[PDB]
């Protein structure tokens, strides 16, 4: 039955607005990116700050680590992602080729790829090796709110402002399945399920929806939050129980049973829009992250 997440740290030092929150692949670390142009690195069971990576010259709506927790990849409104080594802060490569704000990005698990989002339309996908551009797909017809692998890395989903997600072969850059439903309400948020065989996404219309992407049916959906307005992480927890993880613009963490599509928990605490939320690899813990009125990020530890 349900979790019971208390709060264990909170963690100040970013100046504006916390974008996203990512745990490293290894669980050691927590990795938080900001409005404020940097990256800030804490220790994911401790809470203690590290370092702070610096470089971008606008703010930065995301970062992901490669598989090996070595690298960063960072995605930024002055239109670069950049490839960070995790241990010396610096950056490796400049990512050049969107035309505007990059929104989103990860790596493959392989982690010889990145694929990013942006406000241009498009999905790009990068060679981590040399930094350049391998594919642009012609994505979206409006902005790319989120862009994920699958657990090989064999397919790419993308989300869209324009009401759509859609899935992509990684190889020939082919779009394999387009996702429609209700009245096309912006996709503000998508990602795979850990095994690779659901994707998760929510629309600006409150609703997060879990979807059997290549049957086109959707299995569950989670609601009683608020999201009309933001790109709202999400996440599968899957150390404990089976749960849905998500901010709110009411200030708070809405958990769920994954199954039931019950709300089990409500974390309050937070005093703007939790933007991004994470879940650790290992071990019962989400961090959260808030907008300007906050800016903090908050980690939380349950028993199931
Ligand atoms: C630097 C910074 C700090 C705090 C918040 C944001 C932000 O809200 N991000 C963002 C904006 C838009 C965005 C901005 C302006 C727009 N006009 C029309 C559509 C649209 C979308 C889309 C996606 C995203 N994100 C959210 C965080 N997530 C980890 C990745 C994706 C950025």
């Amino acid at each position: 039955v349900k979790p019971n997440y208390a709060l264990k740290f909170t963690l100040a030092g970013h100046t504006k607005a916390v974008s996203s929150v990512k745990f490293s692949p290894n669980g050691e670390w927590l990795a938080s990116s900001s409005a404020d142009k940097l990256i800030k690195i804490w220790g994911a069971y401790d809470g203690k700050f590290e370092k702070t990576i610096s470089g971008h010259k606008l703010g930065i709506s995301d970062v992901a680590w490669s598989s090996d927790s070595n690298l960063l990849v960072s995605a930024s409104d002055d239109k670069t992602l950049k490839i960070w080594d995790v241990s010396s802060g610096k950056c490796l490569k400049t990512l050049k080729g969107h035309s505007n704000y990059v929104f989103c990005c990860n790596f493959n698990p392989q982690s010889n790829l990145i694929v990013s989002g942006s406000f241009d339309e498009s999905v790009r996908i990068w060679d981590v090796k040399t930094g350049k551009c391998l594919k642009t797909l012609p994505a979206h017809s409006d902005p790319v709110s989120a862009v994920h692998f699958n657990r090989d890395g064999s397919l790419i989903v993308s989300s869209s402002y324009d009401g759509l997600c859609r899935i992509w072969d990684t190889a020939s850059g082919q779009c394999l399945k387009t996702l429609i439903d209700d009245d096309n309400p912006p996709v503000s948020f998508v990602k795979f399920s850990p095994n690779g065989k659901y994707i998760l996404a929510a629309t600006l219309d409150n609703t997060l929806k879990l979807w059997d992407y290549s049957k086109g049916k959707c299995l569950k959906t989670y609601t009683g939050h608020k999201n009309e307005k933001y790109c709202i992480f999400a996440n599968f927890s899957v150390t404990g129980g089976k749960w849905i993880v998500s901010g709110s613009e009411d200030n708070l963490v809405y958990i769920w049973n994954l199954q039931t599509k019950e709300i089990v928990q409500k974390l309050q605490g937070h005093t703007d829009v939790v933007i991004s939320t994470a879940c650790h690899p290992t071990e019962n813990i989400i961090a959260s992250a808030a907008l300007e009125n906050d800016k903090t990020i908050k980690l939380w530890k349950s028993d199931c």
